[PDB]
């Protein structure tokens, strides 16, 4: 059974995706992929949308 309940299984390869965009902040990445589950698209959206500064 392929444990899903290893998230930078997902989020570490989304955050080297979105490490290339930019992003590097590890946390804000993956917090992002938190919330969307994997949506690094979505992700994207959330570091370039929700940034409540």
């Amino acid at each position: 059974g392929p444990l899903g309940s290893m998230p930078e299984v997902r989020f570490q390869q989304q955050l080297e995706q979105l490490n290339s965009m930019g992003f590097i902040n590890r946390e804000a990445n993956l917090q992002a992929l938190i919330a969307t589950g994997g949506d690094i698209n979505a992700a994207i959206e959330r570091l370039l949308g929700s940034q409540l500064s």
